[PDB]
Formats: C-alpha cells, sequence, structure tokens
C-alpha cells in the first residue's frame, strides 16, 4: 500500500478492514462509503487511536559510480578524519493515528457524515552516514483530512451518497548529495573520475499543502441478508509547496561549487542554490472498493472488500524550483489490489469478536524500489472485540490487533547522473504491527 493508510475504525481493525463499513451502523461510512449513511437510523459519534508500530531495516551492499564499495567520507571533506559507514540501523517509527466519525440522520431519506482522516503516512529514517545516503536519509510523509458527506436514500434496497475532503499533507525528504560525483557523470564536467564521497551535502525538502477532494458511492441491499457496496475517492490533486537547502559538512567544497556557479556548466538547466523555494506534486491517489455483507445469523456477519488503487499516477516525484526541475526520480508504480474477508461474532449481548485477514499489494516493484517506501506485498491478521455498556445511556468500547507481514523485497536502484550515479543491491525487511482502540457514542 505504498504510503497510502486504510482509513477505518477499531472495529474495521478487527477484521483487517473486511467489509469495508457496511456493517451494522458504522460511523466510518461517513468517509469510506457515505451511501451506506443512509442506512444508520441514529446519531452516532466516534473516536478511534491507533499506534502504529512499523520495524524497517536493509541488508545489503552500496556502491559509488565508480563500482567501489561505498564507504562513510570524512567528517568535514579532504583532510579531515576518515569516517566508517553502516546499514542504515532502524528505520522503522512509532505513531499514533486518531480518526473520527460523526453520523447526523437528517430526514428519512438524508443523512449527514463528518469526519477527521488520515490519508496518507510513511516515515523512514536512516542514520545519516548509512552506505544508502546518496539515495536517502529521512522520508516523512502525512496527510490528514478533515471531510463532510450526504447520503441520499432511493429505495429501502438502495442509497447514495457523495462527499468532499478538504486535506492537508505535509511532506520531508532528506538525501545526501556528492557534487563532484554528479560532475563526473554530468554532460558538461565529466571527462575527471573524481573520487566519491569527498564532496557531501545533505540536501532537505519541505513541502506541504492543502487542496480538496472528492468521493461518491452507492450501497444496494438485495436480501436484508446481504449488503453491497461501490465506492469511489478520486484522485486528489497536491501540489507540495515550501523550501528545500542543502547543509553541507564538505569543509566548504559543496558551497564553493554552488557559488561557482559550476552546477549549470554540468547539468545546463539546473539553477541550483544553498537554499530556495520549492514544489513537488504528490497527488493522492484515485481508488474504488467492492463491500459485501453477508448475516448468517443473528449472531454472524461475514464480509468480503476488493480495493483497486490507481498508484499508477504516480509516475515520478519531480523536485521543482521557481517552476524549473532540479530533479525528476522516476517511481512508475503500479495499480493495486486489496482483498479481505472477516467478520464479528457476538457471543454475548455485550461481548462481540472480530477477526480478519487481508492482501494488500505493493505499489512499489524492482526497478524503482528505493530506501524511502521499501515494502512489498503484505499479508493482514486482525483480531478484535467489542464490549457496549451494561448501566450505560450506550457508549460502546472497541479493541483491535493487527500484524503485517511484509515480504522481503530487493532494492536494485541506480541513481541518474546528478544524484552520483551510484547503486544499491540488497533487501529490506519490514514488518508492521497496529494496536487500536476506540469510544462509539450512540447517543439518541
Ligand atoms: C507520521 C507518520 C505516518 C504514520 C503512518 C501510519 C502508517 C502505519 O501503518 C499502517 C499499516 O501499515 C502496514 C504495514 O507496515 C508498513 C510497511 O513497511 C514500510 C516500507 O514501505
Ligand atoms: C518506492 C519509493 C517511493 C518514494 C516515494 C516517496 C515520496 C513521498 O513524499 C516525499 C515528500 O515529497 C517531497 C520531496 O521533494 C521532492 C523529491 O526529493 C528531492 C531529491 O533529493
Ligand atoms: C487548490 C487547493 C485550494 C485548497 C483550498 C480549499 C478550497 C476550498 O474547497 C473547495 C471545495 O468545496
Ligand atoms: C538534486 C540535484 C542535485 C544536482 C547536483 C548536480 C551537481 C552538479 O555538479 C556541480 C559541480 O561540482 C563540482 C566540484 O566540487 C566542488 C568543489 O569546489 C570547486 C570550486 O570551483
Amino acid at each position: 500500500a505504498g504510503f497510502m493508510v486504510p482509513t477505518t475504525n477499531t472495529a474495521g481493525w478487527g477484521r483487517a478492514m473486511a467489509g469495508g463499513s457496511l456493517f451494522p451502523n458504522d460511523p466510518s461510512a461517513a468517509f469510506n462509503n457515505p451511501a451506506a449513511m443512509a442506512f444508520i437510523d441514529k446519531r452516532i459519534a466516534q473516536l478511534t487511536v491507533n499506534y502504529a508500530d512499523i520495524d524497517i531495516k536493509y541488508n545489503g551492499d552500496a556502491y559509488d559510480y565508480q563500482g567501489n564499495p561505498m564507504t562513510g567520507g570524512y567528517q568535514d571533506g579532504p583532510g579531515t578524519p576518515e569516517l566508517g559507514t553502516n546499514d542504515g540501523g532502524q528505520a522503522g517509527f512509532g505513531a499514533w493515528l486518531p480518526t473520527g466519525f460523526l453520523v447526523v440522520p437528517i430526514n428519512d431519506r438524508f443523512a449527514f457524515g463528518l469526519s477527521q482522516v488520515v490519508p496518507m503516512g510513511m516515515r523512514s529514517t536512516w542514520d545519516p552516514n548509512w552506505k544508502g545516503r546518496d539515495f536517502a536519509v529521512d522520508t516523512k510523509i502525512e496527510t490528514i483530512g478533515l471531510t463532510g458527506s450526504l447520503s441520499f436514500k432511493v429505495n429501502d434496497n438502495f442509497s447514495l451518497g457523495a462527499g468532499v475532503i478538504i486535506q492537508r499533507t505535509s511532506g520531508f525528504v532528506s538525501q545526501n548529495l556528492d557534487l563532484y560525483a554528479s560532475a563526473a557523470n554530468s554532460p558538461g564536467m565529466g571527462g575527471i573520475p573524481f573520487p566519491a564521497s569527498n564532496s557531501s551535502a545533505l540536501m532537505r525538502v519541505k513541502v506541504d499543502n492543502t487542496s480538496p477532494g472528492f468521493f461518491a458511492g452507492a450501497v444496494w441491499k438485495p436480501t436484508d441478508r446481504d449488503t453491497l457496496g461501490f465506492a469511489y475517492h478520486a484522485k486528489i490533486r497536491n501540489k507540495l509547496k515550501g523550501h528545500y537547502n542543502l547543509y553541507d559538512h564538505d569543509g566548504g567544497l559543496t558551497e564553493g561549487a554552488i557559488e561557482g556557479g559550476t552546477p549549470g556548466l554540468a547539468y545546463p538547466g539546473l539553477d541550483l542554490r544553498m537554499g530556495a523555494s520549492a514544489s513537488a506534486r504528490l497527488d493522492i491517489p484515485a481508488y474504488a472498493s467492492l463491500d459485501w455483507v453477508h448475516q448468517f445469523n443473528d449472531r454472524l456477519s461475514l464480509g468480503a472488500s476488493a480495493t483497486w488503487t490507481e498508484w499508477s499516477s504516480f509516475q515520478d516525484l519531480t523536485l521543482k524550483s521557481h517552476g524549473n526541475t532540479i530533479v525528476s526520480i522516476p517511481y512508475t508504480y503500479r495499480n493495486t489490489w486489496t482483498l479481505a474477508v472477516g467478520g464479528d461474532y457476538k457471543v454475548t449481548d455485550q461481548w462481540t469478536m472480530r477477526a480478519g485477514v487481508a492482501y494488500d499489494q505493493t505499489p512499489t516493484h524492482n526497478a524503482t524500489r528505493d530506501p524511502r517506501i521499501p515494502d512489498g506485498d503484505r499479508y493482514f491478521a486482525s483480531l478484535g472485540a467489542g464490549y457496549r455498556f451494561q448501566s450505560m445511556p450506550e457508549l460502546s468500547i472497541d479493541a483491535a490487533y493487527s500484524r503485517q507481514f511484509v515480504k522481503e523485497v530487493p532494492l536494485k536502484t541506480v541513481n541518474q547522473d546528478r544524484l552520483g550515479g551510484g547503486r544499491l543491491d540488497g533487501r529490506a525487511t519490514s514488518k508492521g504491527q497496529v494496536f487500536s482502540l476506540s469510544a462509539t457514542y450512540d447517543f439518541h
């Protein structure tokens, strides 16, 4: 799932998101499939808080543009003590992810939905002096959105839904730049095999953006036992804006070159500075999901779900400055599928148990996968439980645990000329687990 995150509540996490938001009176419908809101008979307010623990590691090699094993370079440029390098260490993280849903039926035909969601999120921080520093150091992306939706009941077996999401994305990327290595491979300054890791500066890009998105859905209940749903979330145009700066620890090599205007001579059309304003498109991919919930009896309900994400829109990551390209990195993500199956079982009038599993394809591919987002296909295994209060005017608590088994993937990353011409040869191992807890208030 690259850097897209499931936008559900604890109950959803408990069943690996199977059935989407089609289970009875699930406030998450306010965003996931607004149409299902037409079948929620009362006011519901819900808050979810997840903690995601992600483990990321690299095992392998890295080479400079001349085929030499990468080294740790120098403390502060030629003449200073040589530094050692490393495997990057643990690049994973632990993060909190809140989610809120509110559903308010208006008429016997209309319902209103409000929600706070986190559509996008990823993070990887490799030790600054690791062997793959020419490809990545830090990567941080998070998208939080506020939503408003409306549902319209056409029949007692069909309804439609539509909504708008106001999204805010913040992004950060840091990566080592080796000007001498870039020059050696340039169309204007090549010829001399400058040694690698003599010049070095940390490139840092910080950008943000707020823009609107639209989504819609439809629900069809053929047999009171079966609830089918189709939801579509359109791609969200998202041009991130901010700045970039280079933190040189070169003994003055990098700044001397830049102030000397040598970069533009190496790569005509390039206007690199020690710092400047910047932009980078990072559209939130469109996706569609088909959900089906079948109630076998008064205690067992199962759900199946298939989501097609149009990750193909993420063709490249291009850093621009004043409308001009600084560097364009191809990623050519592939469209993806995510299948889930799971369900709920009411043990008593108070207790309910959940479980589920899902298969989620990674949009990354071998030719372009790098250390920023080194994921692979994942298998999701979830367990959940819910408790409705005895002496309460309707307050339910839910818990969930979810483990994500990610397959070990290869990294064969090659850097283009202006990025130093180096390459990686290894594999990333990742692991993920989520703890979820929510409180649902059925005030009505
Ligand atoms: C502030 C950081 C954004 C927080 C991101 C929350 C995303 C957490 O995980 C949701 C479940 O993801 C499952 C798989 O494990 C992650 C994959 O390995 C990472 C390499 O691409
Ligand atoms: C398989 C890896 C895909 C990597 C995608 C990471 C994209 C996520 O967002 C990064 C934040 O966007 C802003 C960065 O600046 C643009 C490019 O970096 C500049 C070159 O050093
Ligand atoms: C994100 C893209 C970065 C693009 C970098 C291209 C860098 C190109 O070459 C610049 C040439 O640098 C040459 C030498 O090293 C500097 C030494 O000081 C020399 C003073 O004339």
